[PDB]
């Protein structure tokens, strides 16, 4: 009949072991069997946000009526599915798709209210055949839903249902809501303990259980999008791809293997020897190697292959249980399961000694790594290489900021508090306010982070507060407000933020806005959350906010002689006290106070603009070499406390540069001879030796 | 013909208004933030109404509600 | 036809925003809707490609296809990748236009391609300055 055609069996599918099992969801599988049981109305749609669990709960009530746990209403209730494109595919003519609906509504009316019809996405169903001559679908199940004769379940999103169902409502109250909720994170782990057991049969691992619960904590603090649980499987699911992957192919296999090709050629094209020996070497070597590679795929092999056995064994006990045989209750139980239970723990202990050439089970190192790739937020344990990076850190930006022993240090804490796992869950992790007087090395602080942190100077959302001046500010970085013009594209703080999700944002020059600018920030280091114009939160707790004001520039240059560094930045707190609210300046983490440079600090910044010079000009094909002398002038002819370091930026660009470009372009300077850069009587002068 | 409760909390900052919320929604619904935060300073600009009401017929985001 | 192959067929669509609004007729099936039961069970093997500014306009509109994929954001490449790229490139563009190039003109190609055209992105730009 036209149930043959057009509608897939769930009951078998649950019959036969093929459908997930579905743990938890007491209070809507109740509700769901108090809607299917009414006289009128027969008709529950399932209502959550995508992916909490919606078509998973019509799955739980196939697997509940087969196995018999539902109240005796139901037993019995075959649970047909229904797909719409089934339905459409063929109806090229004029009421054909009527005639098929209408064969499937005489053939559930058949049935006395036995067969439960499921459709997924009752979004959908609201015109499905709308054209010249039609039904639309909705006017032909509106009559059948409106008599109760048919035990429709609906199964579709929210906002879905707002464009869709409540567009009509003469179907909209057809249909009872079941409002499913996102699941709690212990019902997620419950969850994923079931679908443990159903993925380490798949992909053919050992899913250690503190994975879960990682993967469950972690997915609901990083992954902001999505819901779970949803997320949390797709970090499980994704790292025993990980770990099937690594165990597909090794990597020593690749080293060796590129020696002996690369070794063979060498000996092949010089026919002293000494290579058939080194390569006969390598080559046992490499047999050891696979032989060994080998084994450990059978033992992985024949340990996966009796883990799935036992789950057979389980599968056969519940069938036992629905059934009812004597002798194979006891039989299948104490035989089968602690035998094969003790030989599975003897090939686990049997694979932690052999497996050398590694990681075999998901752990949570994976769960770290899959969702450090997945967002772009360092989750991961660290590596050596990062973590002597991570305490080479005041090195390795003293670099490139020479000075300010106090903002790197405070800078470098709050990194190594971020990667250690201390930072504050519900914050930002670093909410500084660089303070200090006119060119110190502020936006060059923020510079050298994002080329430690990213290794690239132009990735930093880097919001110009000097544009700010009227509250035009809120409306061009939150996004345009509904009805009004740029709805379409959104801000650029949130976007730009929710690219790349752990970035450093830096507010340039802050104090420039307008004084009612910083309430935005307001929500921002309080909690990370910034509700943009098309109305989603965005996550801020994995940026860097840093900005950079220099409210105190007269404080700072007539008294950071003379005072240590805890009055001083009480003072200056007592300035921005005067000029911000106390409602902000309580948000930040710490307001760091610059300093004037000396002439030391001034000395070794000219060496950092004479690297990347000579950078410059090799890349143009040139060298230069300079007397010591030279940077003498260069050093006292560029102290000045008032304007910091760029009157050395424009002393080196104007006693270096212009000569030098007036005889580079002389044809003068002949490129591949070392030019030094001796003095004149006050010039410098440029020679060719 | 009203709401629950309509307060209005006052206070020198760093006191516990927020948390006091946050508070209610985790004793009421078992989560922290599982509640409707409207953040009251983004409206800043009278246009900004709309985003909670939302968008009157025939403009671009009618078909989206507040 | 593609659940008969047993898996053995990886699908690939390219510029998947097309996809998501494809055939809706007057109230009917497009394509979003009559694959969406079939992505998240893995019976199909689909590989998106999408530009952002499709994704966030015509993906993240429809909120149950969204999440039947995976964003795998693929960043602008560096300038010494860029190089490698450009250096195979070379190979076949000297194929194909009868010339020959040297690897100075590579290395300012990336060079001036990345400091110079604001416009486009690596590694884009650098073999259009190449092949132009
Ligand atoms: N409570 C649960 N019990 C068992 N499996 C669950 C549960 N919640 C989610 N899942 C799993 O989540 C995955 C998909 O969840 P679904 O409920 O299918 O999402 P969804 O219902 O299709 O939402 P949409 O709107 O239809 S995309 C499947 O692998 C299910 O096994
Ligand atoms: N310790 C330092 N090491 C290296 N360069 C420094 C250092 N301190 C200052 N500079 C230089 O100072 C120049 C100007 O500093 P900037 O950070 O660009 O100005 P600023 O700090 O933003 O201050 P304002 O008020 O915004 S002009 C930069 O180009 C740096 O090269
Ligand atoms: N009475 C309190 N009990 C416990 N924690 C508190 C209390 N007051 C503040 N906190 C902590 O401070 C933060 C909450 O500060 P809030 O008082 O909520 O700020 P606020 O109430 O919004 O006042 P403003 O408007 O932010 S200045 C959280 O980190 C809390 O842990």
């Amino acid at each position: 009949q036209a149930l043959k055609k057009y509608t897939i069996d769930l009951t078998e599918r649950a019959e036969q072991g093929k459908l997930d099992p579905v743990i938890g969801r007491d209070e809507e599988i109740r509700r769901t069997i108090q809607v299917l049981q009414r006289r009128t109305k027969n008709n529950p749609v399932l209502i959550g946000e995508p992916g909490v669990g919606k078509t998973a709960i019509v799955e739980g009530l196939a697997q509940r009526i087969i196995n018999g746990e539902v109240p005796e209403g139901l037993k019995g209730r075959r649970v047909l599915a229904l797909d719409m494109g089934a339905l459409v595919a063929g109806a090229k003519y004029r009421g054909e798709f009527e005639e098929r609906l209408k064969g499937v509504l005489n053939d559930l009316a058949k049935q006395e209210g036995n067969v439960i019809l499921f459709i997924d996405a009752l979004h959908t169903m609201v015109g499905a055949g709308k054209a010249d001559g039609a039904m639309d679908a909705g006017n032909m199940l509106k009559p059948a839903l409106a008599r109760g004769e048919l035990h429709c379940v609906g199964a579709t999103t929210l906002d879905e249902y707002r464009q869709y169902i409540e567009k009509d409502a003469a179907l909209e109250r057809r249909f009872q809501k079941v409002f499913v909720a996102e699941p709690s994170v212990e019902d997620t782990i419950a969850i994923l303990r079931g679908l443990k057991e159903r993925y380490e049969l798949h992909h053919h691992v050992q899913i250690t259980d503190p994975a879960i619960v990682a993967a469950a904590t972690l997915s609901h603090r990083y992954i902001a999008d999505r819901q779970l649980p949803d997320k949390a499987i797709d970090l499980i699911d994704e790292a025993a791809s990980s770990i099937r992957m690594q165990i597909d192919s090794p990597e020593e296999l690749d080293r060796l293997d590129r020696r002996i090709i690369q070794l063979k050629l060498e000996q092949q094209a010089l026919m002293l020897d000494m290579l058939n020996e080194e390569l006969s070497d390598k080559e046992r070597q490499y047999s050891e190697l696979e032989e060994e590679w080998k084994a450990e795929k059978a033992s992985l092999s024949g340990t996966q292959t009796i883990k799935a056995e036992l789950e057979q064994a389980k599968i056969a006990i519940e069938q036992a249980r629905r059934v009812g045989d004597l002798a194979r209750m006891s039989e299948l139980q104490y035989g089968k399961i602690p035998e094969l239970e003790k030989q599975l723990e003897a090939a686990t202990q049997l694979e932690g000694k052999t497996m050398r050439l590694l990681r075999n089970k998901v752990t949570d190192a994976e769960i770290a790594e899959v969702l450090a790739r997945w967002t772009g937020i360092p989750v991961s344990r660290m590596m050596e290489s990062e973590r002597e990076k991570l305490l080479r850190m005041e090195q390795e930006l003293h670099h490139r900021v020479i000075g300010q022993n106090e903002a790197v240090d405070a800078v470098s804490n709050a990194i190594r508090r971020s990667r250690a796992g201390l930072a504050d869950p519900n914050r930002p992790i670093g909410s500084f306010l660089f303070l200090g007087p006119t060119g110190v090395g502020k936006t060059e602080l923020c510079k050298a982070l994002a080329n430690f942190m990213f290794d690239s100077d132009e990735a930093m959302v880097r919001i110009d507060m000097s544009e700010f001046m009227e509250k035009h500010s809120v409306s061009r970085l939150v996004g345009a407000p509904p009805g009004y013009v740029g709805y379409e594209e959104g801000g650029y703080l949130t976007e730009a933020v929710r690219r790349r999700p752990y970035s450093v944002i830096l507010l340039d020059a802050v104090e420039k806005a307008h004084p009612d600018v910083f309430n935005i920030l307001l929500q921002v280091l309080d909690d990370g959350r910034l509700t943009d114009g098309q109305g989603r939160t965005v996550d801020f707790r994995n940026t860097v906010v840093i900005m950079t004001s220099n409210l105190g520039s007269d404080l700072i240059q007539e008294r950071f002689g003379e005072l240590d560094y805890a009055h001083m930045k009480e003072l200056v707190l007592g300035v921005v006290s005067h000029n911000f609210r106390p409602e902000f300046i309580n948000r930040i983490d710490e307001v760091v106070v610059f300093h004037p440079l000396g002439e030391q600090h001034i000395a070794s910044i000219a060496q950092i603009q004479l690297k990347r010079l000579y950078k410059r000009l090799e890349e143009r094909g040139y060298e230069i070499h300079i007397s010591d002398e030279a940077l003498k002038l260069l050093s006292e002819n560029g102290y000045d406390p008032v304007y910091g370091a760029r009157p050395l930026k424009r002393a080196i660009q104007q006693q270096i540069e212009n000569p030098l470009a007036q005889q580079i372009l002389s044809g003068e300077l002949v490129p591949g001879k070392v030019i030094r850069l001796e003095v004149n009587e006050d010039r410098i002068v440029a020679v060719q030796h």
